[PDB]
């Protein structure tokens, strides 16, 4: 745990009350080429609530898959303290590849200046993986030991150490159309609600699919004595969807499509929908317009969460960072080569970029790992951040005026969760922001600023200049 | 290019800036079990930035010959002239790329739809550009520029050519030669040093006359070429690291001893720092290497000389610090790092363990010519350490503060650290690293000089209502 | 030099009359398992005209190109000497990637023991590239110098001391069919044959083609006072054709369809329908199967030289050398992955292969070069190689009849070019040959052979037991 | 699987195989100029190839429980007991892949149509397969062998447990140790040591005594398994070189006065394989160093005992030079070939020239836990040099011929070739290497063996008419 000595917080009915000067500067560009930088400000009162739900309920879309399996498992191995024999030992579970559980802040320096870094999860009160409570769909129904099976992630007696428990844990059926499965789709579509009643699939009674899974979510709240509760698209890839002026371009047109089938309308679509009318946040793990305007607006209206379009494989992650440090000094870089071969993927990405006076830079990253042991760390953190932000809500200050404030929710999509996908969706009029490190600081700064701490400013002016 | 930032944290006297700021900062206390006690600390300043720029900068280069050097000054002339040249790939016009001050850019901040506004690294305050350099310099070799630049096989053959005209026209001092210095990083024999003795050969004796003439070949440089404003970077060989005594080379009274008593401890490096120091041109040492021992530090302070320090990154080990550090800003646990090194070519192997007994090998393999890529860094080099030689600070007590007067940045510029992979310092302070932040860092005092808050990278305009 | 003190080898009127023994064996399986090995045996005189042209008349097709241009450039620079400038310093020209000009062969051993390799032209004799006189043609008029100006493969100092001469080389129109080109297209056609009189391209006339190719030869062939020629083909990579019984199955048809103008007869069909006509050898160095059987027949017929069906990459040989060894050490290749960014190239190719006892290896191959550095010597070789075969002719000798043979020419299609094929044509039922290295030694051997040397055996008894 | 070739080449007494064989082979002299003169040699032999194998043959390790030996010792009873273990990607059948006499087949000749017809290595002539294997040995470290492959993390957790039975049965003979010797190699402590003296203490006093030991251990082995066959392998750490000079290790007589002298020069690996030529069971040196000093070569050649020689090539070492061969056979210039080396990882960058100033770059990446290299390596060499030892060969002069009276091999195997990276020799031959070639040996030497050609890829049935 970390306290710190501030005035901007004061601790009410188990809540932090934060005032932030949120410093920020518009520029305008001369038709001659000065920037004219006007700088800028507004305070905030931002609200933490304080109390982390003790039990989170997660739904997992695609539960049967590498990913999903594996998740449960980490929680279970993690919680349940059960070790597992492998070639170079026994060796207890962790949660390496997360960075709300493994990675650290700074803080500040100490008595010789040397810098003082704490657990990332450490600053402010956030739901531990261990707390998870997971079920889900899949339209595929082995259960999740067997799903351990095919999917050949795990250490062979670690799966084992968990048989008994995860032959438990078993999908429900999810909502399968055939024409949406644009890929990864590895397994059987052997359980599914949407059957005409005859026993096919069908995509008639699309509306009567978000009530079942609307039912689905509120069931599974109930059967765990569970308030708080997140749904994840981690399912196959499907097509991405024709927007169209009608159909799903506004709330009022989505929602009746639904009820038409429309057939823009796809299995994620109703899930997500399904989530926002239930009011639980819902994360979009695979790329995929999922989120059409007209999905979105309802969104808005219902004051719910909504965040990705893919999962940022370490991959695609190591590629912005070392695309960005070259820029950043100088390098142009002119050319980018690649590979790609779930689980133990090769990948490998050239870049062949120019230095000065004709000279030129061949710089090549090879990378080998099973996917889903970075992916599923990654689901895990997304979860508990946006477990985090759905209990925070800020307040506009008005300097000439004490106390003007009505308290807010974060703009619903969650543009914080960035750092963990690909396709970071963003508000009407933004460009969307990547650069693995810039992604990061917002965060750092973001719960540095809920503690009363300023933003990390590496000067270190207290030996630069004594 | 040029920026106005409508502040009033800066005011402007003429051609003198005055720039206020606040400090924010954090001490913490973690004690007795897991609970990390911070108290916010806050310091303000007001920074002076000297807004005149040299109009002409003079440039001397320790090992001017060598592979570093040659490409250096032929850089500048080809920028300068805009001399283009032919390649198999097409005509080419020179540039400064690899340069962080010379072609890469910062964020301002946003416009009228939330989308950043990026702007040129020198534009925000004023710059000494590289094509207004004037460079001389020591090195053991006599050969001259052209020569040079043809042994140092760095630069395409038609460039070479447009360029002989000119590179022949200089030839490096002599420089001083005390042979069982040079560890490594010769590849040219020395035939060119001013520590002959009485008889014309190379000698280890006068060393304070060496120190002298240097001097002298420093005044004669700004005479000779109108100059007021000279620095010197060693970019030579990378001698034996030197041993650090007492009554020799500790204080700043027994350095000066030392050099006269001819006493060992003595290299090159020093005898070229302690010159620059006298002179008041600041000196950067761009090779591993002591050369910066306690005593040197102290006459630098003294005398108030700016010296940056120890060796000089390379464009992989500037990748390898950042490689690392992506991987453990995501929670992964790297075991085992493994380092090739030779265009010349390098190999790194990152085994880190992954969750649940996984693991994950990452493999960086890297390629080109590193002096493309150790020039602009020197010039960069250069550009900064005479920007920080233009701004004094002022430490402020907001209700009394210091009655006026302004102190020079503590000698050791520690703000080039993102140009040296052995950031040099002053005692007790754990060296830091970190690309990123290190460049954070020019960033956020290049933004504060100008009233400009520091970047954070929350887009509340975005996520919030 | 080399001479061998033999009694199985006379010189003629200047012609090598060889009597070589070719021992072999035959191997039948039997319905259990063993296997029936009946070795074989079968005595040969091999003619060697010894005399080699003074100047060896080549027609690239594809001339303009990034292989072309460097190949006339490669004869230009060596022939006469044309040292260039270079970032490392000034270099003479060679021709480094070529087997018949660099690489060694092992004659014996010497006083010591020790092995005592030749010049791979040393031991009979062949052509030099320097003797080479190249034209050709391509469906783009830009000349030589232009050509290697748009290829970027040489340097910029030696591309200019060959400027004054390479501006002087001017390819031929070519024959230029549209639905054709099925990749390696980069330049315009601009220079064609087939024109209808009004300006464009036309597929008709393609007899009237093939004759105009046929002439163009025949009038090179003079101009030049030469003899001998050889074509080959170096240009773009067109559609495989639909090999169907009436159009190109037989000879009688294939000649047919072509004045019938069949679609399914493609330009490089004519120029090696026309090649062998005028009797001249024709190789075949892009992919595709330009050698459908009615034009194989038509070789056959006219006893004249075939060859190819792709250069051989030099990442696909590597490939191959890799592989094998991998095989012959008993290690089960499992994958194989691929990358491959003319000039300037990355390729990497990675293996994941079986150890034993559930182990496995991963192997990544990394390559970059200027392609036509090496696809350039590699097409020095063929021609040098289809050169010598073209003066070699043998004679089946029976045991119990001195002297019973009319002397015979190699099989059509010259299989022992391989080494620098990817797909080697071959004939009718036999299955083709790879592995480089058994591909070499066949030619190695047969080299030997000519001048009375045995199949090299590296048992050195002369050690192993004394 | 059978081999049955229709010659006359080849007679069959009785568990007793007589070949006739005609070596063909060239002495060339190049002089004066560039002419080469080669005059064609043939010397016929008759082979005489026991046909009678060990039914169980007797394999002792030094250096049983380390990495190589606990995996060997494995391999034997996994295979031998169709012992099928789990892992993350299912159930998995044991194996013997990566081993060239287990695994790897053979060109015989050619079918009805041409084809090629492949048959396995071991099919030709008669071999004794691992898996009919008893194998015992030494190791300072008393570890069992179901601990030993517990540390040599190589073997998956599964089939260790299935094996943990029967591996912990086994357990090393105590070693002898020098620890000034043991340059590298040793991950493992020393507390199993025969050379204690009168005081339980690790002495190098009595390297004679030692001599005995061994052989009474070798002796012992023998009896006690019934087997009349047994070859020695050192596995163990790769001791300093020693040094080779006069009355002490030169000839038979004072390497044997040496040892009684404990004088030093006598490591570890001198007293092993001279206690195993003194009872004529072969020695196999699979680690560099000397060891195969000049004296104890006589003292095999003597005794009649085969001896391979030095270290055991690398899975990235036999892969290096046949990379580099195939780069000299297409007429490339290699400049540059560097080797990183490290499951573990290896890396190897050739940097060579091409035709007009242009370079190619090949980057070789390998990566695999070695043992399951080394292991089956070790495995063929066994195999291998079994079979050598039921071959006599004899020296014929046709219009005479040598009256009866076959030779063994001459005691260096150097058919061994293809698994030691540093093929030991007789005075005067260049090393050969060149795997390819030396693999190129093994088939025409099992080839002749049964009367045919040799092999050559002239393909007149395709390509001549
Ligand atoms: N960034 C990374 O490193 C990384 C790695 C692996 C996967 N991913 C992402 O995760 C997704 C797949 O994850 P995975 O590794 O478990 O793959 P997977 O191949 O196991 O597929 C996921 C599971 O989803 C189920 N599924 C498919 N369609 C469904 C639907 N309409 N409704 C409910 N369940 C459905 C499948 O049966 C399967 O078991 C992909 O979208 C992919 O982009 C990212
Ligand atoms: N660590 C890095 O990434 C990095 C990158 C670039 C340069 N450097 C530093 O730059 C220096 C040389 O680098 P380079 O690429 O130009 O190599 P280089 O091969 O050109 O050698 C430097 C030049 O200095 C001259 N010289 C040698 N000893 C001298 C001496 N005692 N006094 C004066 N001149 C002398 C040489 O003749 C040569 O021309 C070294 O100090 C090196 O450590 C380091
Ligand atoms: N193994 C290797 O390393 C390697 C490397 C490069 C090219 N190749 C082979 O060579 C061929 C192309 O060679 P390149 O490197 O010169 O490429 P290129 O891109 O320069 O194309 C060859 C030339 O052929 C000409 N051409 C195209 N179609 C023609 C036609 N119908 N008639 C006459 N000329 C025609 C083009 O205009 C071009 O200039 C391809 O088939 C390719 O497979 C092999
Ligand atoms: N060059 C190669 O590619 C290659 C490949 C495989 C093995 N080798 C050789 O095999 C040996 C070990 O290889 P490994 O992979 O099994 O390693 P390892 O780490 O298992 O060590 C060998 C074993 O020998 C034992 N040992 C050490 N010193 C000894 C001594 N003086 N007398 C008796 N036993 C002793 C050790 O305790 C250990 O169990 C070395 O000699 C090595 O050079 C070489």
């Amino acid at each position: 745990s970390v306290k710190v000595v501030t005035d901007k917080c004061t601790y009410k009915d188990n809540e932090l009350l934060t005032k932030y000067s949120y410093e920020n500067a518009v520029v305008t560009k001369t038709a001659s080429g000065r920037f004219d930088v006007t700088p800028t400000v507004q305070d905030y009162v931002f609200k933490l609530d304080l109390k982390k739900p003790e039990k989170l309920g997660i739904m997992l879309i695609g539960l049967g898959g590498n990913n999903g399996s594996t998740l449960v498992a980490s929680v279970l191995a993690n919680k349940h303290n059960v070790e597992f024999q492998t070639k170079e030992g026994v060796k207890q579970p962790n949660y390496f590849g997360s960075m709300t559980q493994c990675s650290t802040l700074k803080l500040g320096i100490d008595a010789e200046g040397n810098d003082v870094y704490a657990p990332f999860n450490s600053l402010l009160p956030m739901v531990s993986p261990n707390d998870f409570v997971v079920s889900g769909w899949d339209i595929n129904n082995a259960d999740l030991y067997e799903a351990m099976q095919r999917s050949q992630v795990l250490e062979y007696d670690l799966q084992q150490r968990l048989k008994a428990k995860m032959s438990l844990v078993k999908p429900l059926p999810s909502i399968y159309y055939p024409d949406f499965i644009a890929a990864n789709q590895d397994e059987r579509a052997n359980n599914c609600i949407n059957l005409d009643e005859k026993g096919n699939v069908t995509t008639r009674g699309k509306w009567t699919h978000l009530q079942r899974i609307r039912r689905d979510i509120q069931n599974f709240k109930e059967e765990n004595a569970l308030d708080k509760v997140i749904v994840l698209w981690t399912a196959n890839t499907e097509r991405y969807v024709e927007v169209s002026p009608g159909v799903n371009d506004t709330m009022e047109n989505l929602l009746q499509s639904i009820k038409n089938d429309h057939e823009e309308i796809a299995p994620s679509t109703i899930f997500a929908a399904a989530s926002i009318l239930e009011g639980v946040p819902y994360i979009n793990g695979s790329p995929q317009n999922t989120f059409v305007p007209g999905l979105v607006q309802l969104a808005e209206h219902e004051g719910t969460f909504i965040a990705g379009d893919d999962l940022k494989s370490g991959q695609t992650k190591l590629k912005s960072v070392l695309a960005q440090f070259l820029v950043d000094a100088g390098i142009k870089p002119v050319s980018i080569a690649s590979y790609n071969h779930g689980d133990s993927k090769v990948a490998m990405d050239e870049y062949y970029s120019e230095l000065m006076l004709g000279g030129h830079n061949r710089i090549s990253i090879h990378n080998v790992c099973e996917d889903s042991l970075l992916a599923t760390p990654l689901i895990i953190d997304l979860l508990v951040m946006t477990e985090f932000c759905t209990r925070v809500s800020y307040k506009k200050v008005d300097p000439v005026k004490e106390d003007a404030g009505k308290f807010e929710n974060f703009y619903p999509v969650l543009t914080f969760l960035s750092y963990w996908l690909k396709a970071p969706l963003t508000r009407p009029g933004f460009h969307p922001v990547n650069g693995l490190n810039k992604q990061r600081t917002a965060l750092e700064n973001f719960l540095r600023l809920l503690i009363g701490l300023p933003s990390q400013n590496e000067l270190r002016f207290e030996e630069r200049l004594l």
